[PDB]
């Protein structure tokens, strides 16, 4: 009875649209496999250490992202980056949900649009296998009715020759984007059905697994999913692009957990938590490339191409695999529908996570906004949905490729890292395992102490220089953007990172007294300032910096 209530909860919070629909097409940009190494590697070493650690923190400070950092008051820029990085990624994380609506209102047919050429939207050279009996060498076949259908007759993509001539919105993703806004609105406008957003995740993963197993060519899609290549894995944008979704998918580095936490009991178990989470994701991910190679498989048998040149290698892969995959079940239309509204489900369900985070960390930090959430929460939905209508243009699919680019990559990792080196070397890892102790009752082993302190910042800091001094210049398939476009989104990214440093400097400024006060200060927890007038700082002695 309960425990199915429990089994619920955690299996709904291992799931999110990151697993669903961004970590395909990360895996299939790699090799598959090569890309699962890296993944199931950092999500051990450096994700389980700060997914528990964001726990752990909203839980006994019982604050959001932003005011969290009463413990360490220099660390506050690295809240705002924090609460700045998930505005960022809603801006386009509700894009990818109009998406979802338009196709579940376009599935309600007993012809799917998708499944062969003849429409307004089809090119001349639209190609059905089925209707018609090469293909360059290193291009990505645009020429499948699926494709066709996602560039054309919902993306209207074909209308931009770039990111500098994105258009005005598309008319249809306007109507469904002020749908999906407005839904957003009312389910967050009076504070902070879940059951059906847990199983269907997992069912529609099932199905889609057990009968792709069962296609012409599935087996070598598997054969290349399951072929691990180390040149690969010797050009760090495998283990760039690893870290990012491992944050992406736990959810750290957006405040989320830290807000969701701050509403926990304080006695719940965050080590559980962690473990549970950390091990559904892992097989959730290997389960879910599987089956994404399958199809890919099975596509590449169909259209009689190579398997790196069937799909698309960024998002939009998801929207032309699984219709692609539909259109071979039987009642198609059936699935169809089951699918897409569990994608809107999950989708739903993300934004309103992030919504939350962002707008609990700010109304935590100003108690004005905490007395008006209905005008608070309208302010927020409403710049998320003008600078989202950013995206639904015509060559909207440049802008979100822009942003799931730069809004977070080095920018999460380098506020991951300011947060694990802010809580383990300033505030104490003592002083942290002390704190989870008197929630929890046990105190923390030496694996979860040393990866707090040592091991995950040493490979969150190896993987944030390299992002940097190997970056590789923007390209949406063999779409190459401009060089200013590159400047763009760095810019972007540096937004949220200039929020650390800047933060300290005005908090070192703002304080009186000499310098040692003010750092002292700085680095004193807001409850504990009565101790820096009688000399007494324990990060002014060496057992302090000699602690695990
Ligand atoms: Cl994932």
């Amino acid at each position: 009875g309960k425990k199915i209530d429990f089994l619920l909860s955690v299996v709904g919070f291992a799931v999110d649209l990151a697993n669903v629909w961004r970590f395909p097409y990360l895996c299939y940009k790699n090799g598959g496999g090569a890309f699962l190494i890296p993944y199931t590697l950092f999500l051990i070493i450096a994700g389980m250490p700060l997914f528990y650690m964001e726990l752990a923190l909203g839980q006994y400070n019982r604050e959001g992202a932003a005011t969290v950092w009463k413990i360490c008051p220099f660390f506050k820029g690295v809240g705002y980056a924090v609460i700045l990085i998930a505005l960022y990624v809603g801006f386009y994380y509700n894009v990818i949900i109009a998406w979802s609506l338009y196709y579940l209102f376009s599935s309600f047919t007993l012809n799917l649009p998708w499944t062969d050429c003849g429409h307004t939207w089809n090119s001349p050279n639209c190609t059905d296998p089925k209707l018609l009996n090469n293909h360059t060498k290193y291009s990505k076949y645009k020429f499948t009715p699926a494709a066709e259908f996602y560039e054309r007759g919902v993306l209207h993509l074909h209308e931009s020759s770039g990111i500098h001539d994105i258009g005005l919105p598309q008319w249809q993703l306007l109507l469904c984007l002020m749908v999906v806004v407005i839904v957003l609105y009312f389910s967050l406008w009076k504070g902070v059905v879940v059951w059906i957003t847990a199983t269907l995740p997992y069912f529609v993963l099932f199905v889609l697994l057990v009968h792709g197993v069962t296609l012409p060519g599935a087996s070598n899609g598997i054969n290349a999913y399951l072929h691990i290549d180390f040149y690969r894995l010797k050009e760090a944008t495998v283990w760039i692009d690893a870290a990012t979704q491992i944050f992406f998918s736990l959810g750290a580095g957006f405040g989320v957990l830290i807000a969701f936490a701050s509403y926990n009991k304080f006695d719940n178990n965050c080590y559980r938590d962690a473990l549970l989470t950390s091990s559904i994701n892992c097989i959730t991910s290997f389960v879910s490339g599987f089956a994404i190679f399958s199809i890919l498989g099975y596509m590449a048998h169909e259209h009689k191409v190579n398997i790196e040149d069937v799909a698309t290698e960024g998002a939009g892969l998801v929207f032309i695999l699984y219709p692609e995959a539909i259109s071979t079940l039987s009642g198609s239309t059936f699935w169809a529908v089951v699918f897409f509204v569990m994608l809107l489900a999950l989708g739903l369900d993300s934004s309103m996570g992030g919504m939350e985070a962002v707008i609990t960390g700010l109304a935590d930090d100003f108690q004005v906004l905490k007395r008006h959430r209905k005008l608070f929460t309208f302010g927020v939905t409403f710049s998320t949905f003008l600078l989202a209508l950013f995206c639904i243009t015509k060559g909207g699919i440049y802008v979100l490729t822009l942003l799931d680019t730069f809004a977070a990559g080095t920018s999460i990792l380098f506020a991951v890292l300011m947060e694990a080196i802010g809580v383990s070397w300033f505030y104490g890892v003592d002083r942290f395992s002390n704190d989870i102790q008197q929630m929890m009752g046990f105190r923390p082993g030496l694996y979860w102490r040393l990866c707090w302190k040592f091991v995950s910042p040493a490979f969150l800091l190896f993987v944030v220089v390299v992002s940097i001094i190997n970056f590789k210049p923007l390209t949406y398939d063999d779409y190459i953007f401009p060089p200013w476009a590159n400047w763009v989104g760095w810019g972007i990214a540096l937004s949220s990172m200039v929020l650390v440093p800047i933060y300290v400097i005005y908090k070192f400024l703002s304080t009186q007294g000499s310098l040692w006060e003010r750092l002292a200060y700085g680095i004193t927890p807001e409850n504990e300032h009565h101790l820096v007038a009688q000399r007494d700082i324990r990060q002014f002695q060496l057992q302090h910096w000699l602690a695990i």
